[PDB]
């Protein structure tokens, strides 16, 4: 049914940041399994012929769970990227500045959100139904992509498995390393 | 102010089933850090002259986050011991045979709610008012210690940060691990 997606770069092309290793684990194993037991899960039922999103948004339980952690997990991979990082750009970097004021205020609002985002968990930048941006914690598998009036901007996963290689307990050094990739272009993308 | 007890055992004792570094790490840092955390939350509020369990009982939020988890630790390291393992004994043996028929259903019941216990939680053995035992899932730092008239047996951590240094995404190799450290002594002690 479902597949893997690709990473969309090369293996260590996120060094220093998030290590080789944490990509073959997280991407090849962590986000394979989610598919392998949604592919187990929909035969025969009503999300059998289902896009993902379709799935996301009308399941509940394990079904859920697995289809929620596909989707937030490429949408991970999506707003990471060998070139990004350092200062926002375009209409996201303004709309950063209309609710925050600044940047650098945002960096600290975001980090403060996920370093206190108890458990597994995301922290997430979205659009709301007025346009302007916030920033949202989830918890498990749970997504803005089901909420009205919300629209994914970025995200960061902050389960464990995310980050304990390369940092082991301190999510502070894992969100610089988050910082040195966001993919802004993404951002855009999704904000426009 | 609330203190980090000592481990019951050596760094090194668990070995191989749980490593020195993870003692290391999940003990000396996270387990300290909701000791640490707990300590800064309770002057000025209602829980400033009241024992650890009577703040886990009569608390929320971040206060009931810490306190739990502080508790919950504790208890996880008297589950597991250098000379336990192996098959139970007393009157918790016949407990589990009263209940599941044999211990082998009981394993297989158990490992059947920890591998399946979604994001960070914890698998617990637990004594119900009846007398009679039962297997429970906690999520995050919730614990059967708010239940009334349950009294919490055994414990395993599933949080990924106990056993991602050993065993990375594989849940049941760390499982093996805990079979084979699991303290009947305790549990025992617990039960009686
Ligand atoms: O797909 C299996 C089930 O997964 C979830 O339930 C598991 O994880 C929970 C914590 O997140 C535990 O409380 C529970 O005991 C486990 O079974 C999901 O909530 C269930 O609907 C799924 O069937
Ligand atoms: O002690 C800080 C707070 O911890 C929890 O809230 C955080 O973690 C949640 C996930 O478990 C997130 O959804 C939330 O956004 C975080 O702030 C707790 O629920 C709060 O009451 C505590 O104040
Ligand atoms: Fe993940
Ligand atoms: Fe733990």
């Amino acid at each position: 049914a479902f597949e893997l997606p690709s990473l969309p770069y090369a293996i260590d092309a996120l060094e220093p940041h998030i290590s080789k290793e944490t990509l073959e684990f997280h991407h090849g194993k962590h986000h394979n399994t989610y598919v392998v037991k949604l592919n187990g899960l929909i035969p025969g039922t009503k999300f059998e012929n289902k896009s993902l999103e379709e799935i996301v948004r009308s399941s509940d339980g394990g079904v859920f769970n697995n289809a929620a952690q596909i989707w937030n997990h490429t949408f991970y991979w999506n707003s990471l990227s060998p070139n990004g990082g350092g200062a926002p750009t375009g209409a996201v970097a303004d709309a950063i500045n209309a609710k925050w004021g600044s940047f650098d205020a945002f960096k600290e609002a975001l980090n403060d959100k996920a370093v206190n985002n108890f458990g597994s968990s995301w922290t997430w930048l979205v659009k709301l139904a007025d346009g302007s941006l916030d920033i949202v914690n989830t918890s498990n598998a749970a997504t803005p992509l089901t909420d009205d009036g919300v629209t994914p901007i970025l995200t960061v996963d902050l389960w464990e498995h995310a980050y304990y290689i390369d940092y082991r307990n301190v999510r502070p050094d894992y969100l610089k390393g988050f910082w040195s990739l966001v993919n802004w272009e993404f951002a855009n993308a999704n904000f426009a």
